[PDB]
């Protein structure tokens, strides 16, 4: 089997990408942000506290002849934002671009924190790291992805995210069409329940490309890059007026500027990112102060190859009995 779905950002500075996923019988389809870096399938629901619903698009499982109680589960999450969310749990039928999972857990949120009410666009979340970092209790949860894996045609999915524009998430199988030259697969560790691997180094602009190992993860549910102080102070350098600002709370630039490019290496092979993508524009409405894409890392404890890195490439997440990441420009 196979499937494949359209991913759409959320707003005009690609903040994040939503993905239609089908719940229940018969079908409720909710909007639902794909998340590389966690590993909960949880949505807004009839359960949620009416308070904390703002337009998003609820599951309600009592209208599902396929839903079930999971019995005593419970789940309660935190993100790297310091957003969260928490409630009990159903498995349900689930697909997504025409893959269908039976039984999968379906956490079904009966409270979620302020920047959630706030999305009205993302309707839950969909998590595609490893299912060691599932908060279900007291029976651990698989991801949409490792259920899928065994009736998949090949064991892995890719990320085809769009600058400004529409993308691509596909199951079980590698669109030959959808990169350019070769894809170049990378190790990866799954200590910490992440799609972390080592990148090679970087270039800022058209400068020469300082070779040193920088561990990070794949990260689809990051907005940003976020890498060592040393690397993004290197970059800010190269844009005339960027400083890095704590009331606003990272690296800003005039708006008057244009942004060098940032490249990364995956082995020998090189990523770039071109400049128009590091901008998130105006840090507030009417203000010649942009926010930039590249930030840095220095308190996170992790490096986070985020949604600024992943969509200037076509990503492969191979989910095989040792996994890799395969990267390919387009
Ligand atoms: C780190 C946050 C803190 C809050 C207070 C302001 N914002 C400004 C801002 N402006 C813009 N334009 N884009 C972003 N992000 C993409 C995160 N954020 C940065």
């Amino acid at each position: 089997s196979t499937g494949s779905a359209t991913t759409t950002p959320i707003d005009s500075l690609d903040d994040a990408y939503i993905t239609p996923v089908q719940i229940g019988t018969p079908a409720q389809t909710l909007n639902l942000d794909f998340d590389t870096g966690s590993s909960d399938l949880w949505v807004f629901s009839s359960e949620t506290t009416a308070s904390e619903v703002d337009g998003q698009t609820i599951y309600t499982p009592s209208k599902s002849t396929t839903a079930k109680l999971l019995s005593g589960a419970t789940w309660s999450i935190s993100y790297g934002d310091g957003s969260s969310s928490s409630g009990d749990v159903y498995t349900d039928t689930v697909s997504v671009g025409g893959l269908t999972v039976t039984g999968q857990a379906v956490e079904s949120a009966k409270k979620v924190s302020s920047s959630f009410t706030e999305d009205s666009t993302i309707d839950g979340l969909l998590g595609l790291a490893f299912s060691t970092l599932n908060t279900v209790s007291p029976t651990q949860q698989k991801t949409f992805f490792d259920n899928a894996k065994a009736s998949l045609d090949s064991p892995v999915f890719t990320a085809d995210l769009g600058y400004h524009a529409p993308g691509t998430y596909n199951f079980g199988f590698i669109d030959t069409t959808a990169y350019t030259g070769s894809i170049t697969y990378t190790a990866v560790s799954t200590k910490q329940g992440f799609w972390e691997w080592t990148s090679t180094g970087y270039a800022v602009g058209s400068g020469t490309f300082k070779s040193t190992s920088i561990d990070g993860i794949a990260d689809t549910g990051t907005t940003l890059l976020y890498l060592p102080a040393t690397v993004v102070s290197a970059y800010w350098a190269q844009v005339s007026g960027a400083k890095s600002s704590s009331s606003v709370g990272g690296y800003v630039f005039p708006c008057s500027a244009t942004l060098p490019s940032f490249t990364f290496g995956v082995g020998s092979a090189r990523i770039v990112i071109p400049g128009d993508y590091i901008d998130f524009g105006p840090i507030s409405t009417g203000s010649s102060s942009c926010f930039g894409g590249i930030q840095s890392s220095a308190g996170i404890g992790i490096n986070i190859f985020g949604d600024v890195a992943l969509k200037a490439a076509f990503v492969v997440f191979n989910g095989a009995t040792t996994p890799t990441l395969g990267f390919a420009s387009k």
